[PDB]
């Protein structure tokens, strides 16, 4: 546990900004799980709960949620048995969203009036990384158009930041018809990582990596990195804590239980940069 974590961080310190890159999840990793006693929304929830979606549709999304979430957290099932149900889940949700006919124009309003919140310390996080031109690869199974507007309106969509997620596909009217590329969901981030080899091949020298996640599946996000000399994995354990603590402890290097800040990441960066 602790000696190894320190030997990784020392590796990171020695390499400095010159060798560093960040790979990180968005939902519940950069954004908060809860705030002042209320649950906070995922990207998908921002759209689910906004003015441009009817109640009957919001009912149907909740019916899906409790059908498929129950299957997702099901302990008995191996992750490959769950894999099709997850694929089925994301398709129907987007299917329901596509029928609502979301205007691209409205997205900035929806995010503006949402309950979304980035973790405490995010300004320091993004600004320090921008200052030293550290590449940031945000890799999310949410909605790209939503995510982008959150960090844009927060003032931290700097030029070093790359976003890979499920992006919306609009018609000639600017009305949503579907989603682009191949679906990114909770269990298949290994595939997306290898698909972005073009990006990582340009950062061969950046052999020091910090990976921030909140699910088990986020552990695969560095499978496309060209050269790995040192990698540190910081994991936010926000929910299902008693069930998953042992397991997170055995796979992430630093486990932060119900921690709504980035101050551990920030403190480590202060040392490296
Ligand atoms: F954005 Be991650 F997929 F939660
Ligand atoms: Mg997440």
């Amino acid at each position: 546990n602790p000696t190894r974590v320190e030997e990784i961080i020392c590796g990171l310190i020695k390499g400095g900004a010159a060798k560093l890159q960040i790979i990180t999840d968005f939902d519940m990793t950069l954004s908060r799980f809860s705030y002042k006693g209320k649950r906070c929304p995922t990207c998908h929830n921002i759209i689910d709960n906004c003015k441009l979606v009817t109640d009957e549709c919001r009912k149907k999304l909740l019916q899906l949620k409790e059908k498929y979430y129950a299957i997702e957290v099901d302990p008995v099932l191996t992750v490959e048995e769950k894999y099709p149900y997850m694929v089925e889940w994301y398709t129907k949700s987007h299917g329901l969203l596509v029928q609502q006919a979301l205007p691209k124009a409205k997205l900035k309003e929806i995010v503006a009036e949402s309950d979304v919140m980035l973790k405490e310390g995010y300004e320091n996080f993004f600004d320090k990384l921008q200052q030293h031109s550290i590449p940031v690869f945000i890799f999310s199974a949410g909605i790209g158009d939503v995510l982008e507007e959150v960090i844009r309106q927060a003032g931290v969509y700097h030029p070093n930041v790359k976003v890979v997620s499920n992006f919306m596909d609009f018609d000639e009217t600017g009305v949503l018809k579907g989603f682009k590329g191949e679906l990114i969901h909770v269990f298949n981030k290994h595939d997306g990582a290898l698909r972005n080899t073009e990006y990582f091949n340009q950062l061969k020298d950046n052999s020091n990596i910090i990976l921030l996640g909140d699910s088990q599946g986020d552990l695969r996000m560095a499978d496309g990195v060209a050269n790995v000399e040192h990698i540190l994995k910081i994991g936010y354990l926000n929910d299902r804590v008693d069930e998953l603590l042992e397991k997170y402890m055995d796979s992430y290097d630093i486990v932060l239980v119900q921690d709504e800040s980035l101050e551990v990441a920030n403190s480590i960066l202060q040392k490296i940069l």
